[PDB]
């Protein structure tokens, strides 16, 4: 599955959006992996998952240090996005 | 808005050796190479005094690290204007 961006760097409190594109439409869902731990499936004013055609968008509001990690989508898989938080 | 193919995904090489990376895209947009090392952040690739060379042939853009130094351990990907697309990139490991 095609996902964008590859990398992403934002300041604590900001927001971001990850996009997963796919014409093969089944059941899509996002995950978050921290380091070498097992990926935990994402669940939704903090985490918003949407869809519009072949486009699926993950949104992360009020970002924060405990959000660094890789975000990828799976569908009945992508290389995902790595998020690095910053601050002020 | 394109989806860039790239090869390889991973590459392990001994210090002072050479590697080529390839990404393909028929989309006309301006393509450029990036490097994300450690916890820094991506950086448009540098001339490297001519150690790192960027060639191209048709739709096949190539990156070539010569005499690989331990300092090149990272992820190398292509960025293309269109939004703007990225490729999954290559993980280079220096042994």
């Amino acid at each position: 599955i095609w996902q964008h961006p590859r990398f992403a760097a934002k300041k604590r409190s900001s927001m971001v959006k990850f996009h997963c594109y796919t014409n093969h439409s089944g059941a899509l869902t996002w995950f978050r992996k921290r380091g070498s731990q097992q990926p935990q499936e994402l669940v939704s004013g903090r985490i918003v998952q949407t869809q519009n055609g072949s486009v699926y968008t993950l949104t992360i509001q009020n970002i924060q240090y405990e959000d660094n990690g890789i975000y990828f989508c799976k569908q009945k898989d992508s290389c995902g996005t790595e998020l690095l938080v910053l601050g002020f």
